[PDB]
């Protein structure tokens, strides 16, 4: 077997060497393996994926809107361990808890677990293929709807791509599983939205188009994102022609009041149109937020298994299931699943103890409501300040963070946008920049590569205009894009690029491969190399993967399904070996040995 | 300076032998030291405890029912921690923010900060004296009132103590700055509630009787504490007297719809009487919950600083701020404040990285709805499964505790009870007995001492009486107690205990330390002898406290106020000293050297 000897080499390597992907936390894996719950056999209770096929994202739409108790979706798959984990959760992780899923959530809307950072995490750290872990998890959950988090201006890409490929995609991602497709803009620029739509919709898919949330519109002082705004957008939208319509407040800043308000405006303007809420915790209230939204006609809310819910991820399913059973929106998911879920997911999240935020997290913030930082990055902020000792930092770069926003004209900060006001909060920051100091002298200073390129509208253009008093000092002599970025943009030869990558890495090659590639050329690339030579990394579960085997631990992996793999270690030490070493396993009834090199570790 | 060289004796004995108190988490207190914000000079703007003097409790309940925003309480002086830090904050730290608050918190309801586990602690592990701690903080807070949690049944000890005791003990109390009186039962049992409410009402002081929350009002399928149970209960306390009426969710049950419910039909029955909220967010709901509470005419509810919210503890203060803005529940308190106060609160958590649960509990748990732990109890439980890798083992003990609880006739477990059940839940679990096993072979067993005591009704007599067809097979030949226990126990002669101490520790010694040592004989003994050799223990940075000083780090600590003392260590080494060792600090412009015992460490 190469497919074995491939892995070996590989856990013999991790033994020698040591962990092959970033350890941003000094922590072993759990020793305790995740309580994967009873299920039945045969086949699942059927929810709505199957109401979807039998009728389309039409008849969909409508028992969506005509479902009486309070429908939810989950983003543990996805969104979840994205906010708290570094969206590091493998594969392997995912497949294991998906039969209980199939059979006990089947009332479920859908299930966010593709899309976001997944897609590139997927390649440039787990060592998986982002297309494996779908048609594996399609296949094990036939009953509930799946949903991912697309961009419409870029897929799951962190470029402009032809608009060619934004179609091809989603063909693709239909195809192979998805369903249900968020489409996004984080400035709300309505044509990259469209684009999203566009695909999403022709790929014959179910469009969610989302809008992103910034401010309160409950408090009439601020005007630029009033209650008026959001309202004209849906219209749009809503013309445009969208199957579900979807509020993404990726920062955890709707109030309940301005909840009760926005949504009701929304059933009443829109009677039949479903609305789908997503909040983070991360201000402490999104539980008390969600509930408001169906109070006041919301038709799904986004939630986490509890233990992987809270602070900057979504609110407790199990409290929102709680405190709405024995009222007209009981979701009737028996409270003792979600227990049962949430135990599996407390001690899943075992082993990915190196990517826990609650390293430096140890609550929620309200401080959200005044930088506006959304969930994953205020993590990753807090994270690195204080992974630091530089917590007394951090209070600083929230306050460069404000006025870089204001500075760029009061923005809507998601993954695009608000990755920029980052750079530039953090450019102030540790440049000694006062927002005057910062604008004043903008005349001519090195503001980073993501500002200039942000001024050039690559992304989109922001409501309101762009900062022109400031714009201009800044860009000069330099290329202002007009229009949607990626209409300018020449479409994308899959062909030459298909036997460019057949006549590297394989005749095998897939239609899916070729798209990965595409948007993630290099890492796809590394990736592949990497596989090439370790074997299915993926079939691996998370501690062998990250810790490496136990010398003399008996051990077993599934590759493929024929096969289990009885492995045990015992035996490393040839130090010298012309600059090498060379370990042994037990596998299976013989035994034999791999040769690493000790990278003078 | 005496003060002075028992304090280094005490840093180079901590140097030499480290850590005096346990430390469960192997971890050091961070580095870092807590942001305290800017106070002006001269006087706080006054809040509620300058209504309270200035026209009783009588006026103050009345201000408190007419009162148009929503008013809160600060459990993060108390519970807050007491969750979460198992109840190891420092006066020190306690003193540092409290200017602050005097100033920044005025409209503040209480602020609890006193009573509970915290008396206990203050000696058996802080070696700081609670009267203290009092006395120092009502200094530094002239303006806001002073909450604490009483036990009817017996103040702040373990035991029954003559009722004579009692009355000193919130006649001491009172006079030393302590205004509300929180008394609660674990039980509900009102005689023990009543003796509370009598001492703490003849001390003069505000009565807030706490009726302890179960099960689910809103759900009619459980009866026994059902809403008519509490709203009957509600009647003989407000009889007996009390000032404010409060509802004690120690373990956070309380669900939005019930508590619509409860309050509603509390505000209807007492149109003016004033009503305090209290839940921890164990569940998930708790924001979500307290907003209910305030809808339907709740006065207070209590709130935590938002990194010190969260799981065990109480709600986010900064969610609840937020979400009532703008409404006619308004808290009117600047975010601005909420946020310098957490930002101190986040900081001063890292010097308590050896207690904070952070490490096992990385968020709340819904399943609260089922075994009806509450969350002090949850935490230290997880933590202890967890802490010794024995994670799976606690869904097992929570499922005990469930049969222990039905198997004692389904109790209000908090304190008292709430640990009964406990004892009774690991008894079980840890000898593999089903509750048909416990009971059929309860005919002779050895149960917990705390489970005899119990049936025996040493803490009082719970609803739905003893279950006994089971209580009797237990108790045999064993004298059952007949009426409030406290009751047939002949007073206490202070005299006696008082001059046995002068006698003792000294011609220092306070009606203050009378009470302590009386209801905690020994641990005020050791926690007196303890300081008496080592100084002011608790004027020490908990750093230093902690993890004693660092070698040639310059340093100092505030004794009384008139002295800084800037010590630096550097030096020790004198490893055969007779058994011992020396080490050396340059104390102020000079230097010396105090002596220890290795003990062969
Ligand atoms: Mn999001
Ligand atoms: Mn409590």
């Amino acid at each position: 077997q190469n497919r074995a000897q491939k892995l070996l080499h590989y856990l013999g390597h991790v033994m020698v060497n040591g962990p092959t992907t970033p350890i941003p936390v000094k922590a072993s894996p759990s020793p305790t393996d995740p309580v994967v719950p009873a299920v039945p056999i045969g086949p699942p209770p059927a929810g709505f994926r199957d109401i979807l096929l039998r009728e389309g994202p039409e008849g969909f739409a409508r028992a969506v809107r005509n479902h009486p108790g309070l429908l939810l979706m989950d983003t543990t798959f996805r969104d979840a361990h994205q906010s708290l984990l570094a969206t590091r959760v493998r594969t392997h992780d995912l497949k294991k808890i998906a039969p209980y899923v199939a059979h006990n959530f089947s009332k479920l809307f859908s299930m966010e677990n593709w899309g976001g950072a997944t897609f590139d995490v997927a390649m440039r750290f787990l060592y998986e293929c982002p297309w494996r872990r779908l048609q594996e998890l399609r296949e094990l959950i036939p009953n509930i709807p799946f949903q991912m988090l697309l961009r419409g201006a870029n897929a799951v890409g962190y470029t402009n791509y032809p608009d060619n490929v934004v179609f091809k995609f989603c063909e693709v991602a239909k195809e192979n599983g998805m369903d249900v497709f968020r489409v996004f803009d984080s400035l709300n620029y309505l044509p990259n939205m469209l684009l999203g739509m566009e695909a999403a919709g022709s790929a014959g898919g179910v469009v969610e188009a989302a809008i992103s949330y910034t401010g309160d519109v409950a408090d009439p002082s601020r005007t630029k994102y009033s209650l008026q705004y959001y309202m004209g957008l849906a219209e749009e939208l809503v013309r445009a022609g969208t199957h579900i319509l979807c509020i993404k407040d990726m920062a955890g800043l709707l109030k309940p009041t301005a909840c009760t308000m926005l949504v009701s405006s929304l059933r009443d303007r829109f009677p039949d149109l479903p609305l789908h809420i997503h909040t983070h915790d991360t201000s402490g209230a999104g539980v008390a937020a969600m509930l408001a939204c169906a109070q006041a006609g919301a038709d799904v809310v986004d939630v986490a298994a509890d233990s992987m819910s809270g602070m900057t991820s979504q609110p407790s399913m199990g409290a929102l299931v709680a405190c709405t059973r024995g009222t007209p929106l009981d979701t009737e998911v028996p409270m003792e699943r979600v227990f049962d879920y949430s135990e599996y997911w407390e001690g899943a999240r075992g082993l990915y103890a190196a990517f826990d935020c609650t390293a430096t997290m140890k609550s929620g913030n309200s401080d959200v409501y005044e930088n506006e930082i959304p969930g994953g990055q205020y993590t990753n902020l807090h994270f690195q300040a204080h992974s630091m000792g530089l917590g007394s930092k951090f209070k600083e770069v929230k306050k460069a963070y404000v006025e870089a926003n204001q500075m760029l004209g009061d923005l809507i900060k998601v993954t695009p946008s608000s990755k920029i006001v980052g750079d530039l909060a953090q450019f102030m920051v540790q440049n000694g920049l006062s927002r005057a100091e910062a604008e004043a002298q903008a005349e001519e200073l090195s503001f980073p590569r993501s500002v200039v390129e942000f001024l050039q509208g690559y992304i989109g253009v922001p409501h309101g205009g762009f900062p022109e008093p400031f714009r201009s000092k800044v860009l000069k002599d330099l290329p202002r894009v007009e229009g949607r970025p990626g209409a300018s943009l020449p479409p994308l030869d899959l062909q030459a690029l298909e036997k460019e990558l057949v006549d590297r890495h394989g005749e095998e090659v897939t239609p899916e491969d070729v798209l990965s590639a595409a948007m993630y050329p290099d890492v796809f690339a590394h990736f592949k190399d990497f596989t090439a030579t370790f074997g299915p990394l993926d079939s691996l579960n998370t501690r062998l993967f990250l810790q490496g085997p136990k010398i003399a631990e008996e051990f077993e992996v599934e590759l493929e399904r024929g096969k289990t793999l009885h492995i045990k270690a015992l035996a490393v030490s040839d130090l010298n070996r012309a600059g090498q070493r060379q370990v042994a396993f037990e596998l299976n009834g013989q035994l034999r040995s791999i040769l690493v090199k000790d990278t003078q570790a």
